[PDB]
């Protein structure tokens, strides 16, 4: 995947998940630039789960699968973003173990990715 294809993919992924929830555009805009520094609604957390289920990086219980995510990366991000992503997978692989509810598990993992990101982080 090229950078151009990646950027466009963000919108396509969103379109498959956003209609399932009641979401604020301002909240989506913030996640899009990797700003997870605000309290999320349950809907927003579950939206992150929907996006991650589409990526194949989590199961329906919201458990993050590090090996599968590593294997999926070439199908999710451009070469330019692989190392940052590999590094975040590793730093955030166990975040889900601190939470029991599936949407929260995924949201907190995504938040970790955004904080651990050593470059710009973008969420669909």
């Amino acid at each position: 995947m090229t950078m151009e294809q990646f950027l466009t993919s963000l919108d396509m992924i969103r379109s498959g998940c956003a209609p399932k929830f009641k979401l604020k555009t301002e909240d989506l805009d913030r996640l899009r630039v990797g700003d997870f520094n605000f309290p999320p609604s349950q809907d927003l957390m579950c939206y992150t789960k929907c996006v991650s289920l589409m990526a194949g990086t989590v199961n329906k219980k919201g458990e993050f699968n590090a090996p599968k995510a590593l294997a999926q990366l070439p199908h999710l991000v451009p070469p330019e973003m692989m190392e940052m992503s590999r590094k975040s997978v590793e730093a955030c692989r166990d975040t889900h173990k601190q939470f029991k509810e599936s949407c929260e598990r995924v949201y907190q993992t995504a938040k970790c990715f955004s904080e651990n990101a050593d470059g710009q982080f973008m969420w669909p």
